[PDB]
DNA sequence: AGGCTTTGTTCTCCTG
DNA sequence: AGGAGAACAAAGCCTG
């Protein structure tokens, strides 16, 4: 068994939006969504970002909790 | 199976 | 010393 990563922020957010660009933008591929969540992430300010932030750290004491002895060890 | 693309967090290395 | 560099979380598509 091998666990993996919480979410940060962008991440949080990004799973409703990349959704809501999808529908709109039919004929685009995740790559070049990414590139224009990018610059959707980048277009909030401090209280746009708080709700995701506060959910991305939830998610991380979270995983600490479910997962004490963790530690993230990513490969060569 | 793993690349493509993004941000943020966390890892593993270390020269002069 | 602390920081450059890269892994890896999410998504779904898509060759040989």
């Amino acid at each position: 068994p091998h666990v993996k990563r919480p979410m940060n922020a962008f991440m949080v957010w990004a799973q409703a939006a990349r959704r809501k660009l999808a529908d709109q933008y039919p004929h685009l591929h995740n790559a070049e969504l990414s590139k224009t969540l990018g610059k959707l992430w980048r277009l909030l300010n401090e209280s746009e970002k708080r709700p995701f932030v506060e959910e991305a750290e939830r998610l991380r004491v979270q995983h600490k909790k479910d997962h004490p002895d963790y530690k993230y060890q990513p490969r060569r």
